[PDB]
C-alpha cells in the first residue's frame, strides 16, 4: 500500500512513487498523471507563445523564465531567440570535452531504436536529417551485428551486459524456465521478476562504482517527446544528484516494419518521426550548451525481413501428433514436450521426420549442441533441446496477413543487421570503422564512464579504434612446450600400424593458457603442438603458397600409419583402437596431399600428425584439405593454416578439461573431438603473398562439427563441391571463438598493435 494523497511536486520521474515502473504492476500517487503527464499545446513553441505567462498545465514552457528552470520547450530560443536548429549548423570537430564546471565526466545519451535496419541510413538527409549529421559527423559503421536470436530483448539486454543469451538468460522474448515452472512473456507481470536476468546490466555496473544512472526503462504511457525532455531536466540537476549515463528506447520503427514491412512506402514517416525526436535531443542540447559535452550512441537492436502468411511451414506436415509438443513459433523454432511423464514423446523420431523431408525445405532441425558455434546458443536450461532454424522470409507454426516484417532469424543474414553511431568528445570526429557484434559496446560504454566492466562476452581493446581517447594486455602463458630431440627406438612401439617456422609458423606459437604437456614437433612441411594428455595435436600450422601443387598418395601407402621417435609409445595412439572401433576411422591435420615431396610426405603419416575421424566427417576434411586450401590459397596469394581439434561435450563454448569428455575411441584413452576448427590467414594487401606480408592481416575461421553423418546437408549424397562449401560457410567463426574453445592464443608475434590484433580476432567472416 502507499498513501496516494501525497504529491508528485517537483519529482516527476524521481530516481508514495513516481518512478517510471509505478503505472506497470504497482500504483503512482493521485496527481501523476495531472503533474508528470501533461500534453497541453505540444511540445513545440510558436512566435505566439514567446515570452508568454506562464501556466504550469502546459507540457513545455516558452516563458522568459524557462532556460533557469530546466524545461523549456526544444526549440524554444530557436522560435524566440532567432538561434540555429543543430542541424542546420556546420560539423565541427571537438576536440575536448566542453562541459559545465562542475561535471566530473561527460554524460553518455543511449538512444536505442527498435528494428533500425542498417540499409534504412541510404535514406539520407531527405528523410533523417538529424541522424544523418550524427553518423556523418562522428563514428560510424556500415551495421552493427546483432545476437541470435534477433529479437527485442535478448538483444538489449545483451546490449546493457555485454553477454550473450545463453549466459544473460534472456535467451528469447518468450521463454520457460523448468526449474521454476514458469514462462517469460511480453505480455505479463513475470517479465518484472528479477530472477530471470542474470549478469551485471550497465546501470548496476554504474551505481556500484559511484556514478548515478537515469532510468533504463520507460513506461509506455510516457510519449516519446516527454522521455527527451525529462533526460533534458535530469542534465540540469545540482551535482550530487544529476546522473552521468542516459537511455532513450523507441518502439519505431519496429511497430510499422511489421505491419508493412522494411521496405514499404509507409516507412518513410515513421523514419521522419524518429528524426524529429533526435532533433529535439540535440536542440534541447544545444539550449543547455552541452552539444559538445554528451556522448550520444545511437544504436539499434536488429534489422527487418520481408514476411508474411503465405510463407509458414506447418509442424503439422511433418509429424503426426502436433498435440503433444509445445512449439515456441515464427522466425524460430523452439520444442518441448507439452506434457511431462509422456511415454510416447520421442526426441529422436522428431528430429528424423523433420530432416530433409523436401528439396525446399524451409527450415533445419537441430539438437542445440549441433548449431554452429558462432551463435552461442546452447548452454541455458531455458533453451530447449530441439531447435529449428528457419529460412529467411519465413515462418514455422504448429499447424493451421495483418503482418508483412518480421525478425529473429540467424544473426548473420543482411537483413537482420542493424546501426551504429557514435558522436561526441571522446568517439572520433568523421571516422568509418569496421562491422562490429552488439556484444562489445558494453565494455565501450563502461570505457566512456570510466568504470570497470564486470566479466562479459565483449574483447576489452577491440574497439579502441572507436574513440579518440584501457591499454589491453597479451595473456600470460600457463604451460612452456616441450622440444623433444629423438628419444624413443622404432622397435619401441607396439601400435598395429605399418607402413620450418619461417615458413609456416608465422604469427608466434600459439600459447597453451591452461595446466597441461605439450611437444613443439618441426617437420619440412608443418608445425605442431602434440598434447601428451590428448594425445593429438592441439595445434597445426602450414603455409601454402599460391602457385602450390596438389598431389595424390601412392596405393601402396594409403594405410601408411608411423611411429614418432620423439614421442614415448604410452602418449601415442594406436592403429588397434581405430580397426576395433566400427563406426570410427582416422584422418590427418596436415594433409599428405600437400606435401613439397614424396620425402617429406612420410612426415604426414607420423601417428603425431593423426586424428580420429567419423567416415562421414571424412568426406567434408578431405574436401576442405585436398580441394579447398589449394583455391584460398591461389586466391589470396597462400595462406597460413592453423588446424586443431575441440572438446565441448557440456556445449558451454570452453575448452574442456580431460572429465567432461564422454567419447573415446573403442577400449582406448583417445578422446573425440566434438568439432574440428581451422584459422585461415593471409595478407589484406593481397598482392603480397602470406609468408611476406608488411601490413594488416585477413583472417576466416570455421569450427566444424564432429558428427557420424551429414543429415544436416541435404544434397550430401551428391558430389562434395555441391555441398561441402555450404556447410562450412554456415559453421564460420570468429579466431576468438576457437579461443575459448581451446584455450589457446593466436597472432602474439606480429608487426601490428596488439588492439588492431584483437580486433582481428574478432571479426566474422559472414559470406553475404
Ligand atoms: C561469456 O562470458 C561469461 C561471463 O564471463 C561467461 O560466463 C561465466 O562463466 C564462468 C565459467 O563457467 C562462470 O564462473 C563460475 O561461477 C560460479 C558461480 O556463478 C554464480 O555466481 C555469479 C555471481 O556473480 C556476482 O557478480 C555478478 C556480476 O559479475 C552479478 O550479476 C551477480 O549477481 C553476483 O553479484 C554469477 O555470475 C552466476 O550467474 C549465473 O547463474 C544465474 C542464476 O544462478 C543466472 O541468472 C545467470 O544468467 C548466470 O547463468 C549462466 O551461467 C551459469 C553457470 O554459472 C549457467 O549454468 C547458465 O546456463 C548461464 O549460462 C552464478 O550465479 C562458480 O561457482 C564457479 O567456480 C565459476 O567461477 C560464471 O558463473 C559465468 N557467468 C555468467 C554471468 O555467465 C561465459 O562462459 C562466456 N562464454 C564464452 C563462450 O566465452
Ligand atoms: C523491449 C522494451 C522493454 N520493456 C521492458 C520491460 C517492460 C521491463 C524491463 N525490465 C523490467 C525488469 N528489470 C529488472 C531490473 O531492474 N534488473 C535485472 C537486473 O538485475 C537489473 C529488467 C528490465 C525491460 N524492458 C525493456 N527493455 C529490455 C528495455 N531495454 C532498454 C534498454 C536497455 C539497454 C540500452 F542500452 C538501451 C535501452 C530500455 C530503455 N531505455 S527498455
Ligand atoms: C514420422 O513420419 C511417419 C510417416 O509419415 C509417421 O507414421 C510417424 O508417426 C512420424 N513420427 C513422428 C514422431 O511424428
Ligand atoms: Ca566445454
Ligand atoms: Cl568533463
Ligand atoms: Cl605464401
Ligand atoms: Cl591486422
Ligand atoms: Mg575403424
Ligand atoms: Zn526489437
Ligand atoms: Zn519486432
Amino acid at each position: 500500500w502507499t498513501n496516494i494523497s501525497g504529491s508528485c511536486k517537483g519529482r516527476c520521474f524521481e530516481l508514495c512513487r513516481c518512478d517510471n515502473l509505478c503505472k506497470s504492476y504497482t500504483s503512482c500517487c493521485h496527481d501523476f498523471d495531472e503533474l508528470c503527464l501533461k500534453t497541453a499545446r505540444g511540445w513545440e513553441c510558436t512566435k505566439d507563445r514567446c515570452g508568454e505567462v506562464r501556466n504550469e498545465e502546459n507540457a513545455c514552457h516558452c516563458s522568459e523564465d524557462c532556460l533557469a528552470r530546466g524545461d523549456c520547450c526544444t526549440n524554444y530560443q530557436v522560435v524566440c531567440k532567432g538561434e540555429s536548429h543543430w542541424v542546420d549548423d556546420d560539423c565541427e570537430e571537438i576536440k575536448a570535452a566542453e562541459c559545465p564546471a562542475g561535471f566530473v565526466r561527460p554524460p553518455l545519451i543511449i538512444f536505442s531504436v527498435d528494428g533500425f535496419r542498417a540499409s534504412y541510413m541510404k535514406k539520407g538527409s531527405k528523410v533523417m536529417p538529424n541522424i544523418e549529421k550524427l553518423r556523418s559527423c562522428g563514428t560510424h559503421s556500415p551495421y552493427m551485428r546483432p545476437v541470435y536470436p534477433t529479437k527485442t530483448f535478448p538483444n538489449l539486454y545483451t546490449l546493457a551486459t555485454g553477454l550473450y543469451p545463453e549466459s544473460h538468460g534472456i535467451v528469447g522474448n518468450s521463454m520457460y524456465d523448468p526449474v521454476f515452472d514458469a514462462t517469460f512473456h511480453l505480455r505479463g507481470r513475470e517479465k518484472f521478476n528479477h530472477r530471470w536476468w542474470g549478469g551485471q546490466p550497465l546501470w548496476i555496473t554504474a551505481t556500484k562504482q559511484g556514478v548515478k544512472a537515469g532510468t533504463f526503462f520507460w513506461s509506455v504511457v510516457i510519449p516519446h517527446e516527454r522521455r527527451i525532455l525529462t533526460i533534458l531536466q535530469w542534465l540540469t540537476l545540482p551535482d550530487h544528484e544529476r546522473p552521468s549515463v542516459y537511455a532513450f528506447y523507441s518502439e519505431q520503427p519496429d511497430f510499422s516494419g511489421h505491419k508493412y514491412g522494411p521496405f514499404g512506402p509507409e516507412m518513410t514517416n515513421p523514419l521522419r518521426e524518429i528524426d524529429k525526436i533526435v532533433g529535439q535531443l540535440m536542440d534541447g542540447l544545444k539550449q543547455l550548451k552541452l552539444h559538445r559535452c554528451v556522448n550520444v550512441i545511437f544504436v539499434g537492436d536488429h534489422g527487418m525481413e520481408d514476411v508474411t502468411c503465405d510463407r509458414t511451414e506447418f509442424l503439422s506436415n511433418y509429424l503426426t501428433n502436433v498435440d503433444d509438443i509445445t512449439l515456441v513459433p515464427g522466425t524460430l523454432g523452439r520444442i518441448r514436450s507439452k506434457f511431462s511423464n509422456n511415454a510416447k514423446y520421442d526426441p529422436k523420431a522428431i528430429i528424423a521426420n523433420l530432416t530433409c523431408k523436401k528439396p525446399d525445405q524451409h527450415f533445419k532441425p537441430y539438437l542445440k549442441q549441433h548449431l554452429p558455434k558462432r551463435l552461442h546458443y546452447a548452454n541455458n536450461r531455458r533453451i530447449e533441446d530441439i531447435h529449428l532454424l528457419v529460412e529467411r522470409r519465413w515462418h514455422v507454426a504448429r499447424k493451421p496477413c495483418f503482418f508483412q516484417g518480421d525478425h529473429g532469424f540467424d544473426n548473420k543474414v543482411n537483413s537482420m543487421q542493424t546501426v551504429f553511431v557514435g558522436y561526441g568528445p571522446t568517439f572520433k570526429y568523421k571516422t568509418k570503422v569496421p562491422p562490429f557484434e552488439n556484444i562489445e559496446l558494453y565494455n565501450v560504454m563502461c570505457d566512456l564512464l570510466g568504470l570497470k566492466p564486470a566479466p562479459n562476452n565483449g574483447t576489452h581493446g577491440s574497439l579502441n579504434h572507436l574513440l579518440r581517447t584501457f591499454r589491453p594486455t597479451m595473456p600470460e602463458e600457463v604451460t612452456r612446450p616441450n622440444y623433444p630431440g629423438i628419444m624413443y627406438l622404432q622397435s619401441d612401439f607396439d601400435l598395429g600400424c605399418t607402413c620450418t617456422e619461417e615458413r609456416h609458423l608465422l604469427y608466434g606459437r600459439p600459447a597453451v593458457l591452461y595446466r597441461t604437456r605439450y611437444d613443439i614437433l618441426y617437420h619440412t612441411d608443418f608445425e605442431s603442438g602434440y598434447s601428451e594428455i590428448f594425445l593429438m595435436p592441439l595445434w597445426t600450422s602450414y603455409t601454402v603458397s599460391k602457385q602450390a601443387e596438389v598431389s595424390s598418395v601412392p596405393d601402396h601407402l594409403t594405410s601408411c600409419v608411423r611411429p614418432d621417435v620423439r614421442v614415448s609409445p604410452s602418449f601415442s595412439q594406436n592403429c588397434l583402437a581405430y580397426k576395433n572401433d566400427k563406426q570410427m576411422s582416422y584422418g590427418f591435420l596436415f594433409p599428405p596431399y600437400l606435401s613439397s615431396s614424396p620425402e617429406a610426405k612420410y612426415d604426414a603419416f607420423l601417428v603425431t600428425n593423426m586424428v580420429p575421424m567419423y567416415p562421414a566427417f571424412k568426406r567434408v576434411w578431405n574436401y576442405f584439405q585436398r580441394v579447398l586450401v589449394k583455391k584460398y590459397a591461389s586466391e589470396r596469394n597462400g595462406v597460413n593454416v592453423i588446424s586443431g581439434p575441440i572438446f565441448d561435450y557440456d556445449y558451454d563454448g570452453l575448452h574442456d578439461t580431460e572429465d567432461k569428455i564422454k567419447q573415446y575411441v573403442e577400449g582406448s584413452s583417445i578422446p573425440v573431438p566434438t568439432h574440428y576448427y581451422s584459422i585461415i590467414t593471409s595478407c589484406l594487401d593481397f598482392t603480397q603473398p602470406a609468408d611476406k606480408c608488411d601490413g594488416p592481416l585477413s583472417v576466416s575461421s570455421f569450427i566444424l562439427p564432429h558428427r557420424p553423418d551429414n543429415e544436416e546437408s541435404c544434397n550430401s549424397s551428391e558430389d562434395e563441391s555441391k555441398w561441402v562449401e555450404e556447410l562450412m560457410k554456415m559453421h564460420t567463426a570468429r579466431v576468438r571463438d576457437i579461443e575459448h574453445l581451446t584455450s589457446l592464443d593466436f597472432f602474439r608475434k606480429t608487426s601490428r598493435s596488439y588492439p588492431e590484433i584483437l580486433t582481428l580476432k574478432t571479426y566474422l567472416h559472414t559470406y553475404e
